[PDB]
């Protein structure tokens, strides 16, 4: 028993992290087979950051402008190309530690683990959710770009995020591993701001089920609600609408606890309207929305 | 910027995890050089759990009673011995992936990363604090015993915890890697219960400093307090006394933010007496005490 924000074990990804330097800019790269992937803004200079033309900067570069170090073995760059907001640096050695992997783009509301790195060396690992507004609430300092987010399924790493920047609100923005940004952000210099965020309703419900599985029951009631009358309340509190598919996804947790999804919705409505009155759920005084139903089942299997 | 509960990268520890089976009991072991360490209750059976005599059970065992698997390469046990609540199984191969390591016992109030494992295979990684009552608030299911907690300093893994059991309150208890329990617990069957816990005051202060470093300032004031008048309030709210050494440890955070430790104490006193009135700090509606000053500096270096 117990419930914690749990990251995937990071070893398979640690073996892929390299350091990429171009000019006086050093950041992190991801070394899979004989390609290193990194953010294309590694080729920018201070004088072209408001709106660099990345195609010009790249045509003016050669292979020898890119210094790639794995630990401190130097990898020779033998080819370079741009794919959207990511650079692909072909190197003369295939990474012997290349895991089975996929490049997957995730959906708002899904979670993943982040391996924060600096200078090619892993610093720490933590769990993030892709917010409905396509930002993530992470922990990233100068030098962390090129750090990646991932899930593991069996022994296949599905990479889903590469870090590019921090917004003025302190949240973070990046791309998938094909270099396509999550959300309406660009790797330049704008006053760029995220769209208004909402709470991931299905995840809050999943987390209430985790709480029940862990003996927290004070918020339950006999009330049930209709999906319509629940979504009326959700809209008022800036929660995303709940769909029948969300109810279906919550099925196994429903069956494990014997609490119908719409009964748990009745509990959430009461929590939204009355708050907690000084009590906690799984150690939180806020309703937590960064656990998916899968995160709960994975951690709470058999109580 | 940003602040998250961050674990250490788990790769160096993943390479040490093995599966240890004796009888019908399978749990996790830690393979360093030519020794596998695991909880001694792996030799228990259902009929001797209230108070096993572990010296009898062990004398009645042979090397061939212990099946040790790394991945699925079988390691031959060539020697066995008991060290307090841990077994040391000598095996015929030194672990090629053995990192530089230390066996360190930590203090209440210090943090560490846990690599939760089942059947020798790492499941996830998360950060824990050793509570003042020598329990940890983790996430452990049946089969997780032998999972270890650790810190990393440079490239040396300091192992500090091996998991043995869950208490009735849902918290967890274990030993250091010499097999000496943290706290007044035993690896048998008792109605055993933890002593009353307290809040780690120096860590709450460190976390307030992290919040300031991340732009959360609403809880500050010009008030300052004396260390004595603060500890009077702390005692009332079940917080541990703050010492001059704690004030010294908080020095660098004090200097980085320009807020004197005793000024930050004045803020904490107000927070204890008035609560937050519906606001949050670093995304929490509770005062967080599982970040050490070191955790903050490590994550918040240079804003
Ligand atoms: C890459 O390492 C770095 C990561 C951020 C540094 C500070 N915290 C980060 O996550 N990426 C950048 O610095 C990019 C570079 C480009 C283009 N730029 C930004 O993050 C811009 C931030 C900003 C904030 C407020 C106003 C303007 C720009
Ligand atoms: C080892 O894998 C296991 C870990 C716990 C299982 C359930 N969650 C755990 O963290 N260790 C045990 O099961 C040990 C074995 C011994 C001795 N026993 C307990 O954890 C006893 C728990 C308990 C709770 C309430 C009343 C009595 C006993």
């Amino acid at each position: 028993s117990g419930f914690r924000k749990m990251a995937f074990p990071s070893g398979k990804v640690e073996g892929c992290m390299v350091q990429v330097t171009c000019g006086t800019t050093t950041l992190n790269g991801l070394w899979l087979d004989d390609v290193v992937y990194c953010p294309r803004h590694v080729i920018c200079t201070s004088e072209d950051m408001l709106n660099p033309n990345y195609e010009d900067l790249l045509i003016r570069k050669s292979n020898h402008n890119f210094l790639v170090q794995a630990g401190n073995v130097q990898l020779r760059v033998i080819g370079h190309s741009m794919q959207n907001c990511v650079l692909k640096l072909k190197v003369d050695t295939a990474n012997p530690k290349t895991p089975k992997y996929k490049f997957v783009r995730i959906q708002p509301g899904q979670t993943f683990s982040v391996l924060a790195c600096y200078n090619g060396s892993p610093s720490g690992v933590y769990q993030c959710a892709m917010r409905p507004n396509f930002t993530i609430k992470g922990s990233f300092l100068n030098g962390s770009c090129g750090s990646v987010g991932f899930n593991i399924d069996y022994d296949c790493v599905s990479f889903c995020y590469m870090h590019h920047m921090e917004l003025p609100t302190g949240v973070h923005a990046g791309t998938d591993l094909e270099g396509n940004f999550y959300g309406p952000f660009v790797d330049r210099q704008t006053a760029q701001a995220a769209g208004t965020d909402t709470t991931i309703t299905v995840n809050v419900l999943a987390w209430l089920y985790a709480a029940v599985i862990n003996g927290d029951r004070w918020f339950l009631n006999r009330f049930t609600t209709t999906l319509n009358d629940f979504n009326l309340v959700a809209m008022k509190y800036n929660y995303e609408p709940l769909t029948q598919d969300h109810v279906d996804i919550l099925g196994p947790l429903s069956a494990q606890t014997g609490i119908a999804v719409l009964d748990m919705c009745a509990s959430l409505k009461e929590l939204l309207q009355n708050g907690m009155n000084g009590r906690t759920i799984l150690g939180s005084a806020l309703l937590e929305d960064e656990f998916t139903p899968f995160d709960v089942v994975r951690q709470c299997s058999g109580v």
